[PDB]
């Protein structure tokens, strides 16, 4: 129903950031049915030059279940055509007493995360670092999901990270007894696992919240933006050193590194794909390795997305400074349980948040250099 989904634009050339609103074919979207096929051509995109490839859900994925105490134990086999498989078994950490009909609300917390749950919220522990190992460059092709499928298979160790968190919503799907409402499920991440959690939160449709924290470069903020960052003087993790410091892109990304306008896609795209579901991602001004300034155009960008589908309150951003890298600011919880409370609790809070203190050291944002678009009203 989309067509040929296109994976490369081998002709591309943009400065500024790419257009959320024109497919590679240069047809521009109109109805909010059309952004279904754009976010699926995104995924295909930014899968062949940054990210490798995403597999499919494996012919064998089976889950059992246990619970002692308050925490409950999921193992979770996957199992290939060939008989190849792998097993891992992720923890929740249960509210007592009787849960709602459907089941507790639940949020995936990569190693544990970094923000404060609410009581009423499950919490998983997803130990993405075992699924792919993430300490240098080293690590290239190590951790579980190299053990089935390959360590020369091409997916990025945050593409590994996002096909585990699919095999734990399979087996949450299948295992009635964890007790869990698959339809209020939410991510988190901090630094290294935020930029995780949001790759997760994009790819995989099933996640209702996405909460990245502190993610910066490779995370909520943009390539081309942190470019021009470090061009200009400020001392921010970029695409040319990311990709010798670790594992999370593919081998791939190095050929595009130094030319990222040939790169049809950057990070405000990425972000888009959790349109029209719900996102809110929290910056740190303290660290200019976080790229500031990148963080606020990137999601400013991504932004526009909600906008043209008449959902600007489903997307929130919150940069602040003050406080050590991935430490919680109490200032924050109104706004983070803001979230919760309406996409995994159904409440009725509202969820406008999208503030900045500008504070981005040696630049400044200018929307219109590097946002060339209007938003479109979908239809
Ligand atoms: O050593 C790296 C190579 O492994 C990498 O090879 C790319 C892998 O993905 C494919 O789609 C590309 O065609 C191929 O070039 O290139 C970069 C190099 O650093
Ligand atoms: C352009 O590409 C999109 C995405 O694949 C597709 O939905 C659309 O039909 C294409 N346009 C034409 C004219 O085929």
């Amino acid at each position: 129903a989309c067509g040929a989904i296109a994976s490369t634009v081998p002709n591309y050339n943009n400065a500024k950031l790419p257009d959320p609103f024109t497919f590679a074919n240069g047809t521009a979207l109109r109805t909010k049915a059309d952004w279904s096929c754009r976010r699926a051509e995104i995924s295909a995109l930014i899968q062949n030059y940054e990210a490798g490839t995403l597999p499919p859900k494996p012919p064998v994925v089976t889950a059992s279940f246990s619970k002692s105490g308050n925490t409950g134990t999921l193992a979770i086999t996957a199992g290939l055509s060939n008989s190849q498989t792998i097993k891992f078994s992720p923890t929740i950490s249960y509210p007592s007493g009787t849960p709602p009909a459907n089941g507790w609300p639940l949020i995936i917390a990569y190693e544990g995360g970094s923000i404060p749950i609410p009581a009423g919220v499950a919490t998983l522990t997803y130990s993405n670092s075992d699924m792919a190992q993430q300490n240098s460059a080293s690590s290239r092709g190590q951790g579980l999901f190299y053990q089935l499928y390959g360590s020369t298979h091409s997916a990025s160790a945050m593409t590994a990270w996002v096909w585990g968190v699919s095999r734990i919503i399979d087996a949450l799907e299948m295992t009635p007894t964890a007790q869990i409402n698959t339809q209020r499920i939410g991510v988190t991440g901090c630094a290294r696992d935020g930029k995780g959690a949001l790759m997760a939160g994009a790819f995989e449709e099933r996640i209702a919240l996405t909460i990245p924290q502190e993610s910066g470069s490779g995370g909520d903020a943009c390539w081309r933006l942190s470019k021009y960052e470090i061009d200009n003087g400020n001392q921010v993790q970029d695409a040319v050193e990311i990709v010798g410091e670790n594992v999370w892109f593919s081998t791939n990304f190095n050929n595009y590194v130094q030319k990222l306008p040939t790169v049809p896609e950057d990070h405000h795209l990425l972000a888009a794909m959790v349109a029209p579901r719900a996102m809110i991602s929290f910056e740190n001004t303290d660290y200019l390795w976080l790229s500031p300034m990148s963080s606020f155009g990137c999601m400013t960008a991504a932004h526009t997305v909600w906008q043209g589908l008449g959902i600007a309150d489903s997307h929130g951003f919150a940069q602040v400074g003050g406080h050590a890298h991935c430490a919680w600011p109490s200032s924050l919880t109104p706004q983070l349980n803001a979230f919760i409370n309406r996409f995994l609790l159904d409440q009725s809070a509202t969820t406008n948040v999208f503030t900045t203190n500008n504070q981005f050291g040696k630049v400044q944002w200018n929307a219109a250099n590097w946002i060339t678009w209007t938003t479109p009203t979908l239809t």
